């Protein structure tokens, strides 16, 4: 890097309007996709959560992992079930995906965290009964149908993780709760982190995503958005392709609750979380309410 | 249960002395064999976990899961190699090591603590560093011979750990850590258990077995012996079976290391934790240092 | 005790529900009666407090000493007046009360307690004005006459009193305090107890009695019972002889101020605190609203 | 008090050097004579530690009460032993001077001092373990001789003492406490004095008295003294008469023990604390070490 | 002072009221006039302040200084415009007064305070945002008018304040703060002082003047009035001196928006802060609500 | 700013080692020069100040201003006395450094500062004794000679200086402070700034200079040294411009006495704190150990 340090320094000193406005604020981080896959993209994140933590940012992580479990149960050789395009949630797919999320997938992210301090911790709802599931139905050509223990954010013990948060730790959230009767559900992370970062009172939820940014004519290369409202972007779901809908669902369920912004931003590239937050160059597109 | 009520009343009188010595202290409890796996044994330890935290007794749970890790091996078809009579622990065990015995294993039991209210909390050392580890060769027919990724417990954050403890929670301990270069090995669970009590300075450190207690002269019933100094049970080791010696060194490295008394105590006994900790009735051997 | 260990266990482990509900708790314990008379059952009513506090229940003592008082007149040669069945309290005969409670039965129960730790502390509504007193009438054969320096409770510094329970010690209250004018008064031990319950928001108050419980029809011993609503209990008090009326307006003043259960329990057996909180074979009667 | 308000002023600043001495510092005072009896110099007694409160100064009261024990013994018709010149304190005598001393003698001066607002509370070594004594002798015409149940000051829990006085109470201390077995022994009021002040690092002892100061040549008016050290006053002690004896020892005690200096103050003085801490125009003697 | 001891006495117990009114409250104090200028009336204010200070009261005073900055003015040859008897407040003249009133006037007041101990420190509305100011317009003979940089008042960041007192410092107010957009204005300390009151929940307002206190007709002696409420004093307003208006509307400001009293007191006085606030001999006039 | 957004993410990226290493930490930065003249630097370096508190760094600013003490001493017509090339500091001089530093220079930099939120406060060593000062002596062509006024650090009171920057306050320190007679001193910036450094344990020293950084052989540009140890620069200061030795001198103080690096950095740069702190492009000279 031959760049002239007066130029460094411009770009070093842009980034203060964003350091006040998040000091001492919690911003929930969904982690997947290539971001997760990628070691470099990995250990770039894993860099930026340790930059927002020695900033006085509260960064909460919470983490998918669709495909480790499938490629789990393929070893296992457990056959599925599926209705509609989805698997049915047995109590085995279950104890697998709980045993790939929090002892595997989480693993990583905690190690590759703590390679720059005592930073990271693992939970799952279990956890000091942290948060709890409700069990969630799916809609299947009409039909709304079960597909086993799979659920959604009920209730988030708020305090007990401002507490985690408070003392200096990054939780690295592993989607799996107990019901009200203690059966362990499996959560979809995108929505999960909509509830975390609604029952946080989260300053920003950032959702990290295999594309640019949210397009409203794809694939017209015109129809690319940096910002929307979320009367608009409700009207405009219908509309979208079936790998956005639940980062967009995610993002009006945060935003409509009382997170300020969230924002959809690209994981394939490097230090995306440190763009969209500290430089206005961000490629992603943010949701405000309205 | 019509057993008069003036006894039932001296029975609970009688735990005060216990309560007293230990109100406010440490306890390690080291969880393993048929404790864990039958479900009324199981229940009923989860449920003396909440006891001793509804007493202001702070209790720490060290759990194994040596054949669980075999089982999943031989499911997934990794074929082990073996140096005397020990498993080699490639990166690939480890990674199977680590995620039955923290995603499997130790999500059983803080459900089943986590019953009687939000105390169970499952940590390993990889979250927020909380104790590392060196590697450990073992020795096999004379020479000393690696065996691959696993360790003794290194260092501990000692002020961390009982932070955790002092708000209230019970942590379920998975015994992983990474080495000093971040590279996560798995530790013998019994013998972890000894370093963790003797980091936090425990008032006692308990040993679930699938024994009576410690014979001398096994198999002479005559030789079952109830309390032992560590010179004299020292001494004794290399007389026992295979199976002993884990849980003696790790009695021995406890109570040197300054822990008041170490236990070994019947798992096979519904509540062994309670009969231990509260009557002068129990069946186990206590180590103290002499 | 050569009862079998494996009930000696589920003896104890019978115990935790009750430790559940009552960690944290204040219990406000009216002692009096042959529980305060006789030695065995003095030793063991301080055992029960010492327990109370070695499990991190929040245990507070109101005394009361009626008959001490009387003989303390006798030997001073203090002559009484006499409306209805009451002694007047002039004066003279309230420093001989105070005296009495506060520096005599007081004491002993304060020395008993802490023969297992420095837990009680002797107080009275006087000291750091804890709580003050309003001056009572009783009605003779139908007016309302003054019989002396006799008193209920006003107000109680219920912050203070909390902080003083908070700090691990054992509040042994001495019924006498201040009217608004400095004027020190006696307060009967039954009455001070369920209003001290009501102030600090007790989760039990406990009311040692010289019978069995509660009898609807005595002396008919299918009268007994176990449990009453106030309600029912209000209007069964017309009936009760002249002792069980303090100790049933005390349950009812208690009860519907918001105390969950008040218990008139058995003081003639040993650790009835015991038998009463932590197992179902009380002989008491319980007290809740409706 | 017709006198010129610009002189009121000149007075009210010359306290300034000793209210920043005084500043946040314990100061113990016995309590006891003349200064106990009237009522006029009683209530100016309690002003005076309201005053030193509401200036946060931290006054702790030790008070005496000889004379109303003897009384009490007499009403009681409680027939004396004396050996030497003093009383044998029985099992009997002991219940009796505790249940004067704190619960009559120590009551008064609690309600007098909370006149001024929630301040006193009376309290005993036996109350939460605040101290314990050692059995006493004394040598009568030679021999070293036991006269009962009467003891020193052994041990102080100093810091639980503190807590209360930061708290902003006023302990008033009635000088009971139980020996090593829990057995309850009276403690002479001046030497107790002298022995809080030490363990509590009081900036001042004052020891109130029925004389105008110390005299070397009692009766030469020409031989009181204003100032002197410990060694000096220390061979000057088989000098003094009787009543000297115990409030000069108790002054040596504490200053050699460190407390900067001790003072015999005239008790029958109105408002003598105040004269001796916050004006050069004391009568009393001070101690100070040499 | 030969003044007997006896009377010394009771001149500091008739303070006690007093200090039990003071304890722990904040009492904001105007320092101007010749309180200011004379060196044993400065050196005694400053004796008062760390007086109320020993005496856990917490005084902030508030300076004004008005001749000073005019002497400074003419010094630097700088020339007025004047609107009515008003300089007008340019840019230079501002500079001048901040230079003036906060690195000369307040420092003489810091180091006479601090003589006592470290109690004093110097703050203006731009540290640490502590207040701001809005421009205030004046009437001039008819007409607002424009007479620069001078204002009240705004918003006072309360909680920072009462942070630095319960500290133990007293605050040593210059009265200049920033408008909305940080242009420094100056304030009127006497109007400051008044606002200073009101947002810190004072208990008493004093402000220092070179009079003896309010007369209604001056110059009749018999007009001088030591007691008024606010209602008839702002009735009475049109018709006093210049001077008095200032002085007179902070009080009314201050006992309008709740300070229990505001009090006028003779600054020429030594001690006068003394006088008015522990003895009944108090010239000054006591201004209540009604 | 069309620079590629992919490498204003390595930029931000590359602070992440230095947000570690001062996260927490005292930063004491020396501010003179024209870093204080030019509105632009000076709107920059309030900006950093700004940046470090909002990373949750602790800096300290310590500021010197002789033109304008000089400047203002001519507006005032004060002739100046001058013993070798030192003005020497009367009373006069005094007052006015001290209303200069502290009344105009300290004040600009605080309501900089303060544009991004309440964080400076101004204070000297007068404030709450924070620091004293020792009169110190200058060599004039041999003699050591008195010049008046004007000192060296002599004591800080390190306690409550860091518990302001704990609170979150960013202190603009002027250099002036009393001696132990309060006798208020003039103290050397560039020396006051070590002194304080040293004191608050800093993990660095800036020092803003209006060189590009150390040279060795001035002027070749080939002796310009961008780190040295504390050994070999002593022995170059006696090579030196007459400049540049208070600056060095300041340097060698620091580190020596333990803080970790102190750096001569160029304050014509912009946001050259920014530069120095979070980029390996700086200009300056670092000074560790050896
Ligand atoms: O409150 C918590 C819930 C789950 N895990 C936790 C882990 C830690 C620790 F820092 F110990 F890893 C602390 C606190 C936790
Ligand atoms: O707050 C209190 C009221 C009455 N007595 C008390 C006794 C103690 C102590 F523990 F010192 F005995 C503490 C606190 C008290
Ligand atoms: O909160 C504050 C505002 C302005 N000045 C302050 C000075 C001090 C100190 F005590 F350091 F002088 C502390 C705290 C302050």
């Amino acid at each position: 890097e031959a760049l002239p340090t007066h130029i460094k320094a411009q770009v070093l000193a842009e980034a203060l309007p964003w350091l006040k406005q998040l000091h001492g604020k919690v911003v929930v981080v969904k982690y997947g996709g290539n971001a997760m896959t990628d070691d470099t993209l990995r250990r770039a994140f894993a860099a930026d959560m340790a930059f927002l933590r020695n900033c006085g940012i509260h960064p909460v992580v919470v983490h998918g992992g669709g495909p480790q479990i499938t490629a789990m149960l393929r070893r296992l050789g457990i056959e599925g079930d599926f209705k509609g395009g989805f698997r049915v949630t047995t109590p085995e797919v279950l104890d697998v995906a709980r045993m790939v999320l929090f002892g595997q997938v989480g693993r990583e992210l905690v190690n590759l965290i703590n390679a720059h301090g005592p930073y990271a911790v693992g939970i799952t709802g279990e956890d000091a009964q942290l948060f709890t599931a409700v069990r969630r139905s799916v809609t299947v050509d009409g039909v709304a149908t079960d597909i086993g223990l799979v659920g959604d954010v009920d209730q988030v013990n708020t305090a007990a993780m401002l507490d985690l948060v408070a003392a200096g730790r990054i939780p690295v959230v592993s989607t799996l709760a107990p019901d009200a009767d203690g059966v362990v559900h499996n959560i979809n992370a995108d929505t999960a982190a909509a509830a975390v970062a609604e029952a946080l009172g989260a300053e920003k939820l950032l959702m990290l995503t295999d594309i640019d940014g949210l397009y409203t004519r794809w694939p017209d290369r015109d129809s690319l958005v940096s910002e929307i409202d979320t009367g608009t972007l409700a009207q405009l779901l219908p509309t979208l392709e079936s790998g956005m809908v639940p980062k967009v669902e995610a993002c009006l369920r945060a935003v409509i609750g009382g997170v300020p912004s969230a924002h959809i931003i690209d994981g394939r590239v490097t230090h995306c979380v440190l763009v969209e937050l500290f430089t206005d160059a961000g490629t992603g597109t943010k949701v405000v309410r309205g």
